[PDB]
């Protein structure tokens, strides 16, 4: 099932003024269900076709898990270098520099947030992480108030 | 408990676009004030000032219409009531809804970006964002 309009609305519009703000290329979250599970997932950057040919959806691995794993942010300036990197798919954007934290109220996990590929060619400042983590609440308290 | 949410939402976008002053006010559909939360004046000159905010002026005009409110000086708005005595003086202004699609609930204000300059854009589409997480709360919270 599709997602409730209000919560889709929200999490798009935190998706697309993190990636903004932060000066990023790409920009996405993922909404999980219990045990940790990727329900949906919100991105922006790519391009309809580029989409059409990665063709599978994330699972939420990698990278992207320690997210869940060890609940701070996490920035690297070489994402797929990191030992826990499971890699991109087919036809997926080389990406480099990153930008991840979870999407939490209190102790309850929600999902994850991240950017890529800062337009500066540089890493992601430490103003950059504040300000997602900021959002990433924001994103927390929308899906926690959506469900219950 | 959704005080304290919405406490945290202004927080935030007070710090990240470094507003001086912010604000949340919640009205009931009679537009009388159910939540008020700010953030940037001390305890005792909120004393001095005493009342409430009621929803007047500039922040009247956004709940009669919700759309974003960016101006350099929020007084010189031809909707402006004016402050009442005691209440910090303020010039800049971003205000925006605190809604979802079917229902607007309040209204998400700052003002007075340090070092003097006017809200952008970029302020105005962050503040909207973490709005709209606000009034998922607020639904929420009309629903139990
Ligand atoms: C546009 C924003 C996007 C960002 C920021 C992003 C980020 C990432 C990163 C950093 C990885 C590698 C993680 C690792 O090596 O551990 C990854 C993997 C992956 N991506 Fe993307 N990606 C985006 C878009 C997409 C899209 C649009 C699709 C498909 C339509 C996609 C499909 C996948 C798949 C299948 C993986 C393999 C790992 C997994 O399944 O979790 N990605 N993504
Ligand atoms: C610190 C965050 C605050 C912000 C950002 C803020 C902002 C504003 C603005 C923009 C106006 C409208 C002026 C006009 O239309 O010309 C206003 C008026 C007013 N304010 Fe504040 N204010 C804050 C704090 C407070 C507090 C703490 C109180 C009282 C305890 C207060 C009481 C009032 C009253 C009574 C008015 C007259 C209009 C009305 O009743 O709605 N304000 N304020
Ligand atoms: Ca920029």
């Amino acid at each position: 099932g599709a997602m409730d309009p209000d919560l889709e609305a929200t999490l798009r519009a935190i998706v697309h003024s993190a990636t903004s703000l932060v000066d990023a290329r790409y920009g996405a979250m993922e909404v999980h269900d219990r045990q940790h599970r990727v329900l949906h997932f919100v991105y922006e950057g790519i391009d309809e076709e580029t989409v059409r040919r990665i063709g599978h959806l994330p699972k939420g691995l990698g990278v992207i898990g320690l997210l869940i794993e060890d609940p701070k942010p996490l920035r690297l300036d070489d994402v797929s270098a990191h030992p826990a990197s499971i890699g991109f798919p087919p036809y997926h954007p080389p990406m480099r520099t990153f930008l991840g934290v979870p999407v939490r109220v209190r102790d309850e996990s929600f999902g994850t947030l991240y950017l890529t590929d800062k337009t500066n060619g540089q890493p992601f400042s430490d103003d950059d992480e504040v300000l997602v983590q900021a959002l990433a609440a924001a994103a927390g308290i929308a899906v926690a108030n959506a469900r219950l």
